[PDB]
């Protein structure tokens, strides 16, 4: 009783790395094996499985108290397996890998599975500034992922897929249109600052701009109009989202970006900024996040903030901002009270 | 040594089902080796887009199974990911009882196009004996059992710091909707009587040639009523479909004329799409046709691929009518192909 | 003779998986006899509206589970189908190995809201014992393995009929399109100044009221023109919605006067489920208002159940002000409630 | 090991039945286990579970060669389990029960699986007219099914609320609308025979009448509309459907109604007409069904018709009508070749 297939197997390797630097690693103070994760990032080609770097600044359990446990975790996937190989390396002060550690073999993976070699590095050893492993007191991690697919004959019909179309693009040319401005069809005024933008892209992409230009303004004041809502720095990023569908400079000014998106009803940018603020939940902000969410109907981030406050209530409620929020906005905490009413029902 | 703790409990999902596929009139299933005939494709129901089929041969392959029956399975579909599964094969007797029930040892690695089955499953002559009660009126009744293991994962107990459901890109879809709705059209395009309506900036960005015409201080006569005769209406419609969506579902059946239209406006992305679509149509007779289409349109990649195809299939390409037509019509192509095959593939030794 | 075969091989459907539940600070998760505390929901992943939640007793039930920790499995959600399944509990040691695992003799019966398990699943003292090491940092570890069996058959197939596919009755949604696009309507109705304009034949067919008041001598005079003098417009809308569709999506928040108009306009199907929906809103305080509203308007079944529930809750119904109100205004109604009570309390 | 559930048990049953008629039982000649079948039957309300019966006029296997096998076959369900109990009976010429048999218990059920009673009644004894079981050689059998529902505590608030709500009488009201012609405005003629109808109902159902009446030529057309292709009884049943959505006697007059549906773009009408034709399949009718379907864009019916033709080419290609339709309509047989070549043949 033996089974075989008699087929040529071509092994694929979709390599992709990630850079992570922890701001002020020394004051992490993550005792009891409490963990810090990286910013969400995708796997490059075929953006459907997304990886993420997970670090415990102090290694769990008594054995790795001095050590810094390091693991790599997969954010989400469509209920399948991955057979990747990982290489953990630490860059020096000048940016050269020192603590390289390549996986001896491919590891079986599933959604949320963590893998890594415990006792990766001693924290006191890392803290030595003379070694250059903490430039400006920042802990830099660099990881190299190589996902193995194990395709049999790559479905050979020859049609081997020699050559290819270039990578699918459009947004890059729209970015060139943005920066050059290419004599667009309308003008914008923003707090005195001048911006030059198109009409058809605004109308098709945004219902708000779809209705706002074409209703009596196409000849009256189609060329010129003033927006007293958005500062020019983030207005540039919002217009960049209109052009290329992305906002690389989104994290820093994300609250006013949320305001601008909600006023114009940019739902996709609304979800991106919801994910951005989802990564910035603490004791000293969650009440203001609730104000922003109800001000914008950010239902996903609203529920996430509700759950986070439910989890960390015993010290989140000790903030002055919470007091100002509840006295100013009791209805929001009444909604949270209704949400927790079902939670505390059982038992 | 190098060890990596899992730090996730090995909870496992296992899913066992079964299915039978009978064969009426099995005794009259012809008689020669290599008769690969498969079962009707079947599915669990909770399959999650997965299908399977058997591979029954009246005479087994290789040497030992000359007088046996070879039974093998296949994975019809998968979501471009590996599958770990099991298979058990058995035969129901006259009283519907499993007789040749031998199980597998461990769940094997399964992908689309791969097959795993017990070689030398059962003797042909022994099954041909009616005393075993296994051939009722030439109705051979198979039966198989699948047990797909997954090694499932959750933080089920308890709590989950969740992500927000990100939406997918809508730029391609929204521009396509603007195209088909044809709202805010700044230019009207006419081809062979049919009149379409399109937009200025997208056409200028994705087609430098259209930007070249419409930037020449002449728009009110041309941009509002531009007329083109080179491109037929259906190719031209698919060309705007490419520009406004980057998606051409029926690109292969209209590849050469669309390539010519792309060459007219230097739509190099759609040009390489047409090159790739043509290149998955390789045959000995149309090599000259694709070569001249590339040479007229300067499709360097497809021209090189067609020349390599001619180099590989010269023995029949020389006798083909297309090669003779190319030779009498275009000796330059003959010279270029000869130079291409000259300093490669034979100069040894 | 008496027999019942299948003519098909007994193939069996099975879905085996497992689930764990973490519990913090077990030493301070309260302790008294028969404590009902449950877990968060969970399922395999291919659930098909199928969910379960654990149910654990820090101190068990009855008598012989005081010093024990019993455990049960409640079926939370299901597709209203009889669920037959096996289950297997376990406890993991400190070294990561299941220890106290026992599996059901057969696939127990499960339906929505049914609990099953093994009473006396573990001694509380033994679990609390430090030598076993089953409670590190006052954290109690669960691990359950479960399989669900259905016993269906998958045949080779000759495709059978192969064409059971058919659109359901989409009819009278077209009448919805007639209404909320007005699709050449032919008569004109005024409610409270607000205007709505419809087809004569529809309301003629639907109820005797609109039919009769148009069928005789009004077609000559006011065939198109007509107005109503008792119905509220915002509910007038949903009233036509049911009259067209035989379906009212939003009814409970306006069901009282809707039902009153329905009896005023003879809509028996509307009448009955609006009464039941108000009866689904049964409470101690509403019952007087519901009773007077009901029996003022021929509400037979609702009269019966309103009377019965008021009999069942007479004690706290007494101090309701509405009780004395209807007693003062409509005494014969509560007299007939007594008449109901006559045969009610014959024994015992 | 043993466990409880701590609950009440409320059982609810709604039983139902349906006549079966088999004319000329002697001449059926359904041997070697040729199962006789008809359309699936339901319980009336809540048609989501469609039941059916499977009968062998000659019982298979050596035991029941002379006997007749009578077995239920549930067609489809939402992947659930049901515990219905069933009884059967065969009436006499007068319609009186003599050959009655019942079930021992509440048998389980799933999609496709069959319970019943083999080895019951003789074929020769049934065929003996001295017994009087076959009036004019007509086998008229009766089947009843009692669906035992069962549940746990019915969510034991006591939650009773059992309003005896009737069903949606909208079609029945439209049944009276067609039958009585109350409030009629528009009339029709066909071959001199005249039967009138209503305007907005036809506007609702059809896109075709919507086309040829919305054009503002109503008084000339809609007052005295005429149709050419349809026939009187055919128009009767097509009016019956377009008013009702039901046409239980469509089987004997199905083809004509399919043609009428093609004349009026009545997609649901065409659907169950094609379904009735799917219960018209024979080894010799496939040419006629092909002519009908291919003339009418009947993609699904031509699909399974071609599947039948592929499966029974061994006689289909050997019929005279096959040659006739090839001569008249060859190209459709060309796609028949295209299908059967790429079907149950790409092996190997």
């Amino acid at each position: 009783p033996v089974a075989e297939s008699r087929c040529y197997t071509q092994i694929k390797v979709v390599k992709f790395s990630y850079m992570w630097t922890i701001n002020n690693f020394s004051f992490c103070r993550e005792e009891m094996g409490e963990v810090i994760k990286s910013s969400t990032f995708s796997s490059g080609a075929n953006d459907k499985l997304k990886w993420c770097l997970r670090v415990n600044p102090k290694g769990l359990d008594e054995e790795s108290k001095d050590y810094l446990s390091l693991y790599l975790l997969l954010v989400s996937c469509p209920k399948s397996e991955v057979r990747a190989k990982f290489k953990f390396s630490i860059l020096n002060a000048k940016g050269e890998e020192t603590k390289a550690m390549e996986s001896q073999r491919a590891y079986r993976f599933v959604q949320g599975k963590d893998w890594g070699f415990k006792k990766f590095i001693r924290r006191d050893f890392l803290l030595d500034e003379a070694n250059g492993l903490l430039p400006d007191d920042k802990l830099t991690l660099f990881c190299e992922v190589s996902v193995v697919q194990d395709s049999v004959n790559i479905s050979g019909q020859n049609t081997m897929n020699m050559v290819k179309v270039p990578e699918c693009r459009l947004a890059d040319e729209l970015g060139g249109l943005w920066e050059n401005s290419r004599f667009t069809d309308c003008c914008l005024c923003v707090a005195g600052q001048e911006f030059q933008a198109h009409k058809a892209i605004l109308a098709a992409r945004s219902p708000v701009f779809s209705a706002m230009f074409e209703h009596e303004m196409e000849e009256s004041k189609k060329n010129r109009v003033e927006i007293n809502d958005v500062e020019p720095e983030v207005f540039k990023e919002m217009m960049c989202f209109i052009y290329t569908g992305k906002a690389p400079n989104l994290d820093k000014m994300a609250d006013d970006l949320l305001a601008a998106a909600d006023k114009y009803a940019l739902e996709r940018l609304k979800v991106m900024c919801e994910d951005a603020l989802c990564s910035n939940l603490s004791v000293e902000n969650a009440a203001e996040i609730l104000i922003l969410a109800d001000l914008h109907s950010a239902d996903q981030l609203k529920t996430q903030a509700v759950d986070f406050i439910n989890y960390h209530a015993s010290d989140v409620l000790e903030t002055s901002g919470w007091k100002s929020m509840v006295v100013s906005h009791p209805h929001l905490v009444a909604e949270a009270y209704r949400s927790l009413a079902s939670a505390q029902c059982p038992f």
